[PDB]
């Protein structure tokens, strides 16, 4: 049904952004693109979380969206959360230019991410390869800097 | 299979609030309740708009959600937009304690309002009885005071 979606990211700090999603075929991949500003230079975990609940800011978004009950990985791993979109990279000006294609998320059906929350994190996602409990759950990406509900777009 | 949703309404003015949605059965009504502050005493149009797109504030939400291409009505009318939830009423302190039950909106299927935008309006919705062109589109409810994307809730 939905072929386009959009998310406005905001937080308590300076991190702000707009991410676009496009899926021209229901059984095809989703392109995810846009820009995030206000970030510290370097890598930042970038995940779809389960709830589109911003009533307590990014905290009420709950955990990584994981309907298949897998362990956390990078977006190229077979073992991954549906929500695991890896890292975005901020340049020296604090701007991350996002350009991702993904085959696991969907804008329709059981992996559908409309109505869930996109979150950019304080630290790099260790892609589930950090050798501890936390790595297998969250990637050690730490704090939530900005988030927004993924909405249907024209 | 969502059975709960939530929406944080924010705007450029004093209007803000949190609205909850619950739909225990997919063939059943959706209960809509919560609290919005900052509103002038009396009736305010309360609608689901088509896009969950807050890139230009409430303007980018587009028109009332209307997948059946009907004219604007009140929620008790057969001729209504899916998104036509009617009015909410703010008391003398500016508070609307919202409590609605509606069987045309849904949290799944064709009429699913997850990922769409809830908007509270400046003026009363005339429920399509205003006799002018605008009544059949917006109910003459006027500008958008606060809005948010409807998200899946726990
Ligand atoms: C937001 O700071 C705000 C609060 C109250 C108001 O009346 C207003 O116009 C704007
Ligand atoms: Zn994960
Ligand atoms: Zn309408």
């Amino acid at each position: 049904m939905a072929t386009k979606a959009v998310c406005v990211l905001k937080g308590d700090g300076p991190v702000q952004g707009i991410i676009n999603f496009e899926q021209k075929e229901s059984n095809g991949p989703v392109k995810v693109w846009g820009s995030i500003k206000g970030l510290t230079e370097g890598l930042h975990g970038f995940h779809v979380h389960e709830f589109g609940d911003n009533t307590a800011g990014c905290t009420s978004a709950g955990p990584h969206f994981n309907p298949l009950s897998r362990k956390h990985g990078g977006p190229k791993d077979e073992e991954r959360h549906v929500g695991d979109l890896g890292n975005v990279t901020a340049d020296k000006d604090g701007v991350a230019d996002v350009s991702i294609e993904d085959s696991v998320i969907s804008l329709s059906g059981d992996h559908c991410i409309i109505g869930r929350t996109l979150v950019v994190h304080e630290k790099a996602d260790d892609l589930g390869k950090g050798g501890n409990e936390e790595s297998t759950k969250t990637g050690n990406a730490g704090s939530r800097l900005a988030c927004g509900v993924i909405g249907i777009a024209q």
